[PDB]
């Protein structure tokens, strides 16, 4: 066969899969994907005919539950989505090779005629507020909304939830927690809020940071409350105490946070489409907004008829030819992102008048693993480790801010340096079992037979690593003066990790108000249109920090839903 459903009907009767009139359920196709499963199993039941040692294509990091049709098509050839970031060994039936091209919302004026009929209809749903993104931003604000009274609907244009927030690692910053309590921290809004302008280097909207750090206890309370456990707390580059708040035993923030969010939306019954892009926000004859026109994959063009719209469409950082108009350096680098983070969400915002801010300021994280192509967390410098270079040398402050560490990592032999640690570092925090899951931290019982390994000088690796461990004994570090020492390395095996950079977060965006509304040019409001996290510039300012970024959008989202939908 050449499809996979012609595979099928050599055996079976088209309502097998279809509906009893034909038509596609709608473009999430939840029937068709049911029928899948009544056959079939669920992911879970099929992964245990899929397995490989160390992957397996049903069973993934992934939250919520992930649709067949994801990544297998009927009537045509598909792609699988994991080939987006990894390159595993995979062989599934009519495949054909990762490729994304997706239209600017620029070339979609082509299909004016399309566009003019879907306008000219009655509204295809009448609601009170509409979210743009499954992100962490826009699943808080569709779970905000609803609590407080409103009905809505959350859309998202990728086949998949969560966006760039299911891979957060690192943490969530938040200060004077109950969380901070239990593990003898002290620590205070107004130094979280301190230690947040001097990382942006004082180019930050300080009435919004002021949002950023005295909303955070709550925001994690919020959380918590929901069912997410934050209880581990870590340090970050720009902290003057540990904030950085996670799962127990230190597991990845972001890809526990984005299922709880989507279990809480499941539980309230709210309206989620996948495969489902906003094109253009509508406003009436006094420039309010009346709705939104949307692209359904499967379905089309329609409209839905709203008071207010909240966009939560996250960054641009994977558009390489956005970045390097804006930061020329940046040109060829890889990116650690989703494939749909391309600012097309920004376009909608400005074609309806919002004026965008701060959008030459964007950050290349420092470490991307060489060898696997995805970001290694800056929360394992954080729990100790340290960087070489390949003369077995320490060359920089591993926890330094702004962008001196991607740019002393390019300027070492080779442009590219290795994380070293030991096996109480990997014990501190869980998410190393992952790297070395991928196969990208090769170990050895001895630092000289490491280097041999790897290519570092293996003698002077052994002294460097000697010299650090008094520092850390010592409390001091005179040679990079790195401010927190926690662990001396020396227990059991020792791993590297060969690091570059790669692009990660872009801080400008759209210009908001404290309330989430969004301003055009002249700083007038917009009324009832409003923007929630990376899509919105002036919290992080000139450069970020480690941990800000997933505190932003779980208050932002949470706030822009409340007063939509009291403005509703
Ligand atoms: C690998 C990685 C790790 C990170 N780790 C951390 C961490 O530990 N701590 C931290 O503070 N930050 C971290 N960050 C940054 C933080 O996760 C992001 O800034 C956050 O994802 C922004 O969330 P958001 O809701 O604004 O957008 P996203 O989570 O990116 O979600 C936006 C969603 O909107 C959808 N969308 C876009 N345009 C449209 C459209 N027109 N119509 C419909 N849907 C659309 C997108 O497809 C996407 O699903 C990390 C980022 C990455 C990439
Ligand atoms: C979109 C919906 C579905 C998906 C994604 C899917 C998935 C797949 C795939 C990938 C194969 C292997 C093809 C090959 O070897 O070339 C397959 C085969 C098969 N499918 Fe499906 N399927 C779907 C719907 C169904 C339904 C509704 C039924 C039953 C009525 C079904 C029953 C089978 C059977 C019997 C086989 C052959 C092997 C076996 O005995 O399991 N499938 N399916
Ligand atoms: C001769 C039998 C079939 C007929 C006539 C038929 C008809 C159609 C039509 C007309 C569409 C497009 C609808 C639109 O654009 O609005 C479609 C899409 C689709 N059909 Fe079928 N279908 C058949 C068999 C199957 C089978 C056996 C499966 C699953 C194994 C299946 C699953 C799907 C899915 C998942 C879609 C969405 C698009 C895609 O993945 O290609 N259909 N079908
Ligand atoms: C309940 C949902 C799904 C069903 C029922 C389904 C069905 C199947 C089946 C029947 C096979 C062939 C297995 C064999 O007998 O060897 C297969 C293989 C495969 N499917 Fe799925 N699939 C689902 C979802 C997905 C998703 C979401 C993805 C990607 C994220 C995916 C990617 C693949 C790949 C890559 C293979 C080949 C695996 C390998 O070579 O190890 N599938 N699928
Ligand atoms: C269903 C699709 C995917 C599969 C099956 C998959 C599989 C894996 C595996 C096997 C690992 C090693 C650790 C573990 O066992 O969890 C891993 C790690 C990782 N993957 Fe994926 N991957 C998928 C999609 C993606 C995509 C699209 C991205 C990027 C947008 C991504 C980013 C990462 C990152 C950053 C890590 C590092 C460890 C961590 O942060 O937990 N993956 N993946
Ligand atoms: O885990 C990380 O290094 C990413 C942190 C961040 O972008 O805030
Ligand atoms: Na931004």
């Amino acid at each position: 066969a050449d499809n996979l459903a012609e595979f099928h009907v050599q055996n079976q009767e088209c309502d097998s899969c279809h509906t009893p009139d034909g038509e596609l359920s709608n473009d999430s196709l939840t029937y068709e994907n049911t029928q899948c499963v009544s056959c079939h199993g669920t992911l879970a039941e099929v992964a245990e005919t899929t397995k490989h040692e160390h992957y397996n294509a049903h069973a993934s990091h992934f939250p919520g539950e992930v649709a067949c049709t994801s990544c297998h098509s009927a009537h045509e050839k598909s792609m699988v989505y994991c080939d987006s970031c990894h390159s595993f060994d995979f062989n599934m039936p009519y495949a054909k090779k990762w490729l994304r091209d997706e239209p600017t919302i620029a070339e979609l004026a082509k299909d004016k005629s399309e566009r003019q009929a879907a306008l000219a209809s009655a509204p295809h749903d009448t609601v009170d507020v509409v979210v743009v993104g499954s992100g962490g931003a826009g699943f808080s604000a569709a779970i905000s909304a609803t609590d407080s009274g409103a009905k809505v609907i959350l859309i998202e244009k990728e086949p998949v939830i969560g966006g760039n927030a299911k891979l957060a690692a690192g943490g969530m910053n938040a200060a004077w927690t109950d969380q901070q309590k239990a593990k003898k921290i002290t620590d205070s809004p107004e130094l979280m809020f301190e230690d947040t302008m001097k990382g942006g280097q004082n180019i930050n909207d300080p009435a919004l940071v002021k949002v950023l750090s005295s909303h955070s206890k709550d925001s994690v309370d919020w959380m918590t409350a929901m069912g997410a456990d934050l209880t581990d707390v870590g340090m970050m580059g720009g902290a003057s105490v540990n904030r950085a708040h996670r799962p127990t035993g230190g597991a990845g923030v972001g890809a526990h946070v984005v299922q709880v969010l989507y279990d809480n939306a499941v539980k309230r019954n709210i309206d989620l489409r996948m495969n489902t892009r906003g094109i253009e926000v509508l406003k009436d004859d006094k420039g309010t907004v009346k709705g939104i026109l949307v692209k359904g994959m499967y379905k089309g063009y329609y409209w839905v008829k709203a008071d207010a719209v909240i966009l939560a469409t996250g960054g641009f950082a994977k558009n390489n030819e956005r970045v390097a108009k804006l930061d020329p350096s940046l040109k060829g680098f890889i990116s650690t992102n989703q494939p749909g983070a391309v600012g097309d969400g920004l376009d909608v915002a400005e074609n309806a008048g919002g004026a965008l801010k701060d959008m030459q300021y964007i950050f290349a994280h420092p470490t991307l693993s060489v060898k696997g192509g995805v970001m290694v967390t800056e929360a394992v410098r954080g729990n100790g480790a340290i960087l070489v270079n390949r003369e077995g040398k320490r060359f920089v402050n591993e926890i330094t801010t702004r962008d001196k560490a991607s740019a002393a990592i390019l300027a070492q032999t080779g442009k590219s340096a290795y994380l070293i640690f030991d096996d109480s570092v990997r014990k501190s925090l869980s998410k190393i079992d992952k790297y070395i899951g991928l196969g990208v931290a090769p170990t050895a019982d001895s630092l000289v037979k490491l280097g041999k390994m790897e290519g570092i000088d293996g003698k002077a690796l052994t002294e460097t690593v000697a010299r650090y461990n008094s520092l850390v004994s010592s409390g001091k570090d005179t040679d990079f003066e790195r401010p927190n020492l926690p662990r001396a390395l020396n227990e059991g095996n020792y791993y590297a990790i060969e690091v570059t950079p790669g692009v990660h977060h872009t801080m400008g965006g759209v210009m908001i108000d404290t309330k989430a509304e969004v301003m055009n040019a002249k700083k007038q409001v917009i009324p009832g249109l409003y923007g929630a996290g990376e899509v919105t510039g002036g919290v992080h300012g000139a450069n970020r920090l480690g941990g800000n970024a997933i505190s932003d959008i779980i208050t932002f989202g949470r706030l822009a839903g409340e007063e939509a939908a009291k403005y509703s």
